[PDB]
């Protein structure tokens, strides 16, 4: 069994366009990896933190691309280490729906460096570590090209980077790694 939450960056800068482009990959990605006993959560962050869905709201409607197409876009600036944390605290949590023995696994995509964020990754990697958190990473658009900017991919990917993050040039480009991400998520899960 397998509780998947998704943790997605709304901040204004993404476009209208690439908004949906988001919400098409996520909606397609929860689809091909729907299995038994599998469960997906949502989350969107920006400067605010929205969870769309817990894994117990999916329990009893289980249905991903009818959960994902209403939401809208928050806008603002980009705390994804605070977004971290309210995913480890609120999302991997029995009260919402997670459960005990299931494989933890979240991925994380986000369009821009951490900003205003008043959390470092040294404040909530070490905490998903504990709770066995599987942590993949989509770094999408110009904002990931740099090797100095793919340092924040990897502190917030699980160990080693190489398995755990992906880098798309745009929203366009999000499509061409929805097979890797299955097979990789397959490869933990069967």
């Amino acid at each position: 069994s397998s509780d998947i939450a998704f943790l997605i960056d709304g901040s204004g800068s993404i476009i209208p366009h690439d908004f949906r482009r988001m919400k098409e990959f996520v909606s397609t990605v929860m689809e091909q990896l729907k299995k038994s006993k599998t469960l997906f959560s949502l989350m969107q962050y920006s400067e605010e933190f929205r969870i769309h869905f817990t894994f117990k709201e999916f329990q009893n409607n289980p249905n991903p691309r009818s959960l994902v197409k209403p939401i809208t876009q928050l806008l603002g600036r980009t705390h994804t280490a605070t977004g971290i944390r309210k995913v480890v605290r609120e999302l991997f949590n029995i009260t919402n729906g997670a459960r005990k023995n299931a494989f933890k696994i979240l991925v994380v995509i986000t369009d821009g460096e951490k900003f205003g964020d008043p959390l470092g990754y040294e404040d909530v990697i070490p905490e998903a570590d504990r709770e066995g958190v599987i942590r993949y990473v989509i770094g999408v658009g110009d904002a990931f090209r740099s090797e100095k900017s793919r340092q924040e991919l990897n502190t917030i990917a699980s160990k080693p980077p190489r398995d755990h993050v992906f880098q798309v040039n745009n929203f366009e480009a999000l499509k061409t790694i929805q097979n890797q991400l299955r097979e990789k998520i397959f490869a933990i899960e069967g």
